[PDB]
């Protein structure tokens, strides 16, 4: 009682805890009326989509190959959704004509600024924190939020003043003098805030740096009056690609964490519509900054009907990104795990997926009680590659099952220009 | 089961680790193409670019190890860059097409990190690779500021047509705070150091960095040598990067620099399937906070990308990259060879024993135990020569006697300028 | 049985073996000439790995360190002794050893430019007489110290006069001007000045220096060179000695010395017949030095084989900081075991685990536990110490006796 | 047997406890002993100092009393830090010293009193100034001793020892005043030339305003307690002190008994010498800067320390947890007086420290002696565990009754 299944030694009842059962068994369990999606082979339950999933596993294990499957069947169902596409490998693959590239470098992007998403005075603060994510420790984030300010009524004049251009909100929160800003500034909120005391030009002073590490590749951006918000609303707007290429990831980091963060805020502010079905995919949720909105998104955007899907590695990544608290309520949001199986270099992580992935309490013979770890951590580090444990939020049981190589034939250029 | 575990023999193994004998080993691991061996096992091809990390005390063979695995996969015409400490290696194996990288050898290249500028993002992307991250969080925010006040003023000294190290250097240590502060006007850094205290303790912040890292690659012998081109060039040859002992602690910077340089660049060569490139850090500890590695063990393996590291402590690396980067660090190494340490240092000891992982078997008094397969002791009483090697992936792991092979010197080590 | 305290066993599994002392003292013993560590003869391979003996106080740490070094010389070996009170020295004192104390008539004349070769060497020394800050904070202050000094230095090097007197009188003496005027045209020159910040750097070197260089300064001058010391052959033996009530004021200059040797002898000409100790009676005692590690990782070739002393593991900890103790005493592959006391159960654990456990089968049972107790160790007698060499070795639990020296030479004089 | 635990067959490793009596009769040696709650002391165990733990009221005092006594009937030499004179009151002879600013019987003191050569000027600074709580507050009390030291030189220098007007400079003048004051000594530069200067110029006055304000309110004379501990006949030295002003004189208090610790690593070697030093609670008073070595080298002095203590926290707080412990650690004898339900991480420390054992009955290892039986500990009981390879003991400690031989406090004209 426990082959094939349970990796343990087989037992004669089961009390309580993770119940663990074979690839197929759980493939029908699962299975249900309308059409799903599939994780590695197995149909999401429907419930669970909007419980987000959260794919672990260390580097080459397959977590593309499960997003890619992921992706495609969640498209034959004709869901919307939104790639964080690194090298618009998904692009090339899944690409439509009528979707659209975010990539200020590629031919094909959209003309944007985060102008193109205020609507209300409320976005205004709304947005500086897509623009400006959080600050890695408390003194860092002090800075942000001076940034905030400076961007948020900065940005606020220039638009009143029908001049809402990056290059010019760029050029007076980071290359204006001192003084000519602070003049700029009378007439606004900050005018006083930013001036009066050494402390006071000393936050003004950080706000600069920091909207000055920011901005760069904001302003650079190609121009045009795309809104994220807008696309979201239009009901045949297609899909969004946030694609860029590897070797320049550390220069957009800002700006995607940007439009990924944007977007789980806009979400939040779309009309009740009950058939929307919208996907997030942010292949590596560590690599991105400390995004602002994420955490409310995978809260409440059940009614929006968001689904997120991220990817980690080691836990240590989100911890040192958004703070050890921080990183765990992150990741309790993700309902849904699959654990992909990782080096044996980081027993921590091993330990910690053993462990998320549970205990059970049996009935063994020699009568004995025993209460012990469905998946070892060790059985995690011995994966073998395309293989991995899924457990589906809820009341489930967990299973191994196999990871296999679908071929996708591509329908369009990864990169152009 | 006994010849192969340490511990009592058993019935039957249920789950978790499993030890293997050297030879069988050998055997299962042994592919049909050529491959390379650690310690006499022939290293599965797959698992070459999941990176491989050597732990061990200092005398017990690290480098043998390492000098087989270079020997190796020279044999099969792999190409490779060496932190080669005192041209042991080069000594070795170093051919007349080689590069030589070391300021104080009469055959070292000329380079200067201008080389490696192609775009305008490679500015910050390299000011990252001379200017490595600071050790605690106020460190790196100096390290910020020096790399803005570096990237800028080298950005203008190229402008200008005199990319000059010793011009950069002068400026951005020598030239008075004004005259510097005139040099940056035009450039992006021009407002961003002036306006408060705040705006000028930056300055003096990024001053005292570049004056420590800098002082190096000024003396540094000039040239045209280009890292990047290198990669680039298919009969390149190899790279050694030595100096000797004694000046370990001044060229820690420029030797982290070149490395880091490495990690960054691999990126972006362009799409080579047949590419099989090494990359040999003695010691990971040794060198600075790299900037670039974590991604470079990422995202490598298109690019080909193989990386052997060593280690002694675990605390060494902690100390340096922070105990939650240092996990996510050695998480990236998916194959493992323990060395064996020192009874001084348990700790390690504990997390080797358990890196190695533990197993679940069934003995006759049955009885399940789950058990460390190595124990600590086992590995504190490790004589030399002798290691447990846990390749990547599904494999069992094996105790195999390390055996000392004679290299004649080919070349001398090092040639007084 | 008499090896093992706990109960004997039927079969030995895996993890540390313990035998009798006589059982070891047979197998370590080899042909060439050895030296004796609590009388059981170390393997000549494991001396380069280093030797850490801990132990309570009075528990014969001397007693050992004392055997060793006796030992080494009747094998003809060279050494440095961080000597209290010149106790070791009195019983091996040579006429043709070297002695440094400041306040010892026989003391020798040394200026730390007088270990200056080439341009590296100026940092590389302002490292072993500014040591690492126990803090974060305090080693930022000290980076200043170390830049205000090593280009001071080098200039009055340059201006050919390599003063002590005058560098501590230019970095803690003249004022901010006069100094802030005489750097013009060094690398400083602009570091120090241009910001509050800029002068606050300053400021903190200042202290420093004032807080280092005074026994430097103080100390008879002379031309001897702890390098060129360490090159001539028929150089002799160097101790390091100050009586007890000076520790807190030699400290700085004694881990300065300590540490110098620790980097120089990285630049040895190679030479596999060269056989090395370094004696640092408390390890704990001496500042943060800055080439300590490195010493003990890359000496093997030089032939450096040191030999430190330690009572609390909280005492490294406090000094090194956590992370780099650990590394620290990671670095001696051979340790000795002298028993504690009762009121210091952490570091009994600490002992007892790095003796390490076993596994064992037995009347069938088998156990996995730790060799030696920390109770065990705590209950210990004095002169009694467990060894355990580096290595594949058993460890074994020997007496210590007490071997008589006869005074060849005055502990201090004037 | 006296084991708390089930009896047991057979022995084999670890701490072994047993009969009061019994360890009497083993411990009992030769020549003339102290008794540690009855039991006769070893005499090596003597400079290998000793540590009482126990809650309030368990009985310390009578136990420090009992080992004082008996020493002094051996004619050995002493310094106890006597809370309210009570050990005075006892003890006390007419040869006997006294440090007691209120007192009439004080004597005159100053620090100054204790300077023999230059590196003593930094030496009793530290004395003066102790150890600051944290990282930031030792910087500032390093400026402190900065401005002391160099100060004191040359007050002296210039004929003038005066602690009135070393207290006057350093916290009464103006800056530029002092400042001037300043030119000539080390100190000079030092404190002059940035803002940053100016700041630890100002934190320095601050911790002397702190620790001095005693040190001058004290009775002058020329007493020395250097000289005191070189003259045989010297007698013995009462720092004694008013309950309600314990906190008013923790810093001078802390200081004499730091340099005291200082000092006696001068003495010319005596192999006669038998020094007591009696901390009555040591986590009271500051971080001092000598106690560590004084711990460590002084038995070649013949230096005895014994110190108390109740929760292992305070001390903890006061010298940092690392420092703590290695303080702990240097006392080898120990003696446990059994303490509050409500401490229970204590009870674990000290039953920890009395260790466990191997035993046959099936093999065990367990403690010898239970956190909880260390918390139902009824007074005047307590376990003893000497320095070295010796086993425990449960041992009962009588009041013994000691006639007033002297007034314990004497606030005059
Ligand atoms: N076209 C393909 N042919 C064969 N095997 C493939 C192919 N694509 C992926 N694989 C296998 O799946 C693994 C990679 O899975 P994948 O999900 O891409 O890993 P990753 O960590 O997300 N990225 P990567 O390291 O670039 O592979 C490879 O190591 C192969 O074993
Ligand atoms: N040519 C050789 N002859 C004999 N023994 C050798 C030789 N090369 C290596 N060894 C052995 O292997 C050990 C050194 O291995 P190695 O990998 O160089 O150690 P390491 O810690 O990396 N450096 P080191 O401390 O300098 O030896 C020596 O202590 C010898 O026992
Ligand atoms: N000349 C000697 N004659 C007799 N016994 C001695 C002698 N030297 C040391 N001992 C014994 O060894 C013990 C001290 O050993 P030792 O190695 O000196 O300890 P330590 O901690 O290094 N320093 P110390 O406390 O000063 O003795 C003493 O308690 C004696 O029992
Ligand atoms: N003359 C006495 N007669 C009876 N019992 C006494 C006498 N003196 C002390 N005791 C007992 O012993 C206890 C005090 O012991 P003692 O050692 O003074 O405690 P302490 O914690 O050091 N100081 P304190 O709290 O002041 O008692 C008292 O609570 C009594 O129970
Ligand atoms: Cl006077």
């Amino acid at each position: 009682v426990g082959q094939g299944e349970f990796g343990g030694a087989p037992f004669k009842r089961f009390l309580r805890g993770t119940r663990i059962v074979s690839g197929g068994k759980l493939k029908r369990m699962t299975r249900e009326k309308a059409k799903q999606v599939t994780v590695a082979g197995v149909p999401m339950p429907r419930d669970a989509e909007p419980r987000h999933l959260l794919v672990n596993g260390a580097t080459g294990t397959g977590k593309s190959v499960l997003l890619r499957e992921l992706a495609y069947t969640g498209l034959l169902r004709g869901d919307r959704m939104v790639i964080v596409d690194p090298n618009g490998d998904m692009l090339s693959k899944f690409g439509r004509d009528k979707d659209i590239i975010l990539n200020p470098y590629d031919q094909r992007t959209k003309g944007w600024s985060f102008f193109n998403e205020i609507r209300n005075d409320y976005d205004w603060q709304r947005y500086a924190l897509s623009v400006v994510p959080r600050g890695k420790t408390d003194e860092a984030e002090e800075w942000a939020s001076y940034g905030r300010l400076l961007l948020r009524e900065t940005a606020k004049k220039l638009a009143l003043i029908g001049t809402p251009s990056m290059r010019e909100l760029f050029h007076w929160t980071t290359i204006a003098t001192f003084d000519d800003l602070r003049g700029f500034l009378e007439g606004t909120l900050a005018e006083s805030l930013f001036a009066g005391s050494n402390e006071a030009s000393k936050a003004l002073t950080s706000a600069r740096f920091v909207l000055s590490d920011k901005l760069p590749e904001h302003v650079t951006m190609p121009d045009g009056d795309f809104s994220i918000r807008s696309w979201l609303e239009d009901p045949n707007g297609g899909n969004l690609f946030i694609t860029w290429r590897e070797d320049m990831g550390p220069a957009l980091r800002p700006l995607i964490s940007a439009w990924v963060d944007v977007v789980c805020t806009s979400i939040l502010s779309l009309p009740e519509e009950p058939k929307r079905r919208l996907w997030l995919f942010i292949d590596e949720l560590a690599s991105l900054e400390k995004l602002a909105s994420l955490a409310d998104a995978l809260t409440k955007g059940r009614k929006a009907g968001l689904r997120v899907v991220a990817g980690l590695q080691s836990t240590s990544q989100l911890d040192d990104v958004y703070g050890v608290k921080e990183a765990q309520t992150l990741r309790a949001s993700f309902r849904s795990l699959v654990v992909l199986g990782g080096s044996r270099t980081d027993p921590k992580t091993n330990e910690d997926m053993s462990l998320s992935l549970g205990e059970h309490e049996v009935e063994r013979d020699r009568l004995e009680r025993v209460r012990e770890r469905v998946v070892m951590p060790a059985e995690i580090a011995n994966l073998p590659d395309l293989t991995a444990y899924v457990g589906f939020a809820g009341n489930r049981p967990i299973a191994k099952v196999p990871l296999e190589i679908k071929q996708f034939a591509n329908r369009q250029p990864a990169f152009v220009e």
